[PDB]
């Protein structure tokens, strides 16, 4: 198929690994959706900045979006909530999403990742 079809759901993909998962690929404004191993029933949104730590050579901070799955609908804690995952990243794939530090972060690309790592 010329388009693929939301890809993003690494099935149940660890926090940290994620980190390093988007990291390993370093492509920015990445995000990905993995079940919360810690948080049964809800998830986390790793989205890559384009924000380094140290600058060239090395890794992008990274960004984790928890979902918060209440009354059948997710919400990353916003007024506005969601059916799906779909619904939610595909709405603040546009939108973008606002870090705490106040910089701003965009879902350009979801990570595909491969087998294998390393």
């Amino acid at each position: 198929g010329s388009s693929g079809s939301s890809g993003w759901y690494h099935g149940h993909m660890s926090g940290g690994q994620a980190e390093t998962l988007l990291q390993a690929k370093g492509e920015p404004w990445t995000f990905l959706v993995r079940e919360s191993l810690s948080q049964p029933g809800d998830f986390v949104l790793s989205v890559l900045s384009d924000q380094p730590k140290a600058g060239p050579g090395s890794p992008l901070r990274v960004t984790h979006i928890k979902v918060m799955c209440e009354g059948g609908r997710y919400t990353v804690g916003g007024l506005e909530t969601f059916d799906s995952l779909t619904d939610l990243v595909e709405h603040f794939k546009k939108t973008g999403i606002e870090e705490a530090s106040g910089a701003f972060v965009y879902l350009r690309q979801p990570y595909y990742s491969g087998p294998s790592s390393g």
